[PDB]
């Protein structure tokens, strides 16, 4: 006798409203896609100073969870002929050729093996000629293809070498192609001053408001922006690329396609992916220490999962982001925060709610 919408929101309010009192988070929006209908839920103040609301507008920052329109990107490049993954960044950052790092390839660029790249590029890497600099000196370290070490210098290449090989700068791949072709209106790379009274505040662990501020390759590794209803759009996208024209469809699902595993994690481009229905400590292990920080051998594909999910943590200094799908359950779920809470958590609200939706 309770309607759907009530369930759900009930569920996000017995395991995501907790979250806000226990990590003293000023804002948070949790969103839920099933069977093509959308629920939000907004809790919390996008700014606590101005006494804002968070809303349907409000803008936030995806932080890592960007790196899936960099793999959309790629897959759409890779579609169209512009790249094959096959290729090495040489072909089309010609500054590279001849160079230790032009012996990697595409995908193992965007799926962290190269064998010698960081989590981060070095401080001191800022400019332009200063991240060209600091590819020309690479030299690998592990063999190449082998060691899977979470990279941002690594996906931020490939999505250069996409940018380049589209004949655009990769700020306006994604505000220009790929979030027109998913249909994403309040979605950026770089917040126009006519949204920015949208932009909520980041907040750090003192609470004190932030936003994420210029890097190296930012926008490739970590640098869009979203909406809560743009999300669930992105969601649907990826629950339905039957929806999209055959590039961007096949972009799709080039991102859903796993290359290898690290156990029970399958790196698929930007996607991590699991089989279905999978136990919560699988995903809460390809968030540990050792799937994250530390270089792990890659295997093959042993089982391709018939039935399978996908999702993606993303944090910035001020803000906290995780999409999850699954698609034969025609279900998904995003939550966007405006401060960071641990990755563990997200996973554990959205494996509660998730799992008691009623089907």
């Amino acid at each position: 006798n309770t309607p759907k919408d009530q369930e759900i929101k009930k569920l996000v309010d017995q395991n995501f409203k907790p979250l806000l009192e226990k990590y003293d988070v000023p804002g948070m929006a949790v969103g839920v896609i099933q069977n093509n209908k959308k629920y939000e839920m907004y809790y919390g103040l996008q700014s606590v100073q101005d006494k804002k609301a968070v809303n349907s507008s409000t803008i936030f920052e995806l932080g890592s969870v960007s790196k899936l329109f960099t793999a959309t990107a790629g897959g759409y490049a890779k579609n169209k002929g512009k790249i094959s993954f096959d290729d090495t960044p040489g072909k089309y950052w010609k500054e590279l050729k001849n160079t230790p790092i032009d012996q990697v390839n595409l995908l193992q660029l965007a799926t962290y093996t190269s064998g010698n790249l960081a989590l981060q590029f070095p401080d001191e890497v800022k400019t332009d000629q200063q991240v060209l600099t600091f590819f020309k000196d690479w030299k690998p370290k592990n063999s190449i293809g082998e060691y899977r070490q979470y990279s941002n210098p690594s996906i931020g290449l490939f999505g250069k070498v996409v940018a380049l090989s589209m004949n655009k700068p990769f700020d306006q791949v994604l505000e220009k192609t790929i979030f027109p072709a998913l249909g994403l209106k309040h979605s950026y790379v770089n917040v126009p001053k006519t949204q920015m009274q949208n932009y909520a505040f980041g907040y750090n662990q003192e609470n004190q408001p932030i936003r994420v501020n210029p890097g190296p390759l930012d926008a490739p590794a970590y640098g869009v922006k979203s909406t809560l209803p743009d999300m669930l759009s992105f969601i649907h996208a990826n629950l339905n690329p039957q929806k999209y024209p055959a590039d961007i469809q096949r972009a799709i699902n080039e991102t859903h396609q796993g290359r290898y595993q690290v156990n029970t994690m399958y790196q698929a481009l930007g996607w991590e992916e699991f089989s279905y229905p999978a136990t919560l400590q699988t995903l809460l292990d390809s968030n540990s220490e050792q799937i994250v920080m530390k270089p792990n051998k890659v295997t093959a594909i042993s089982k391709e999962p018939s039935v399978k999910m996908y999702h993606k943590t993303g944090s910035t200094t001020g803000f906290g982001t995780y999409v999850v799908f699954i698609p034969k359950e025609n279900i998904g779920l995003v939550m966007l925060t405006n401060k960071r809470i641990p990755n563990e958590e997200r996973i554990k609200a959205a494996y509660a709610v998730l799992n008691a939706i009623k089907k």
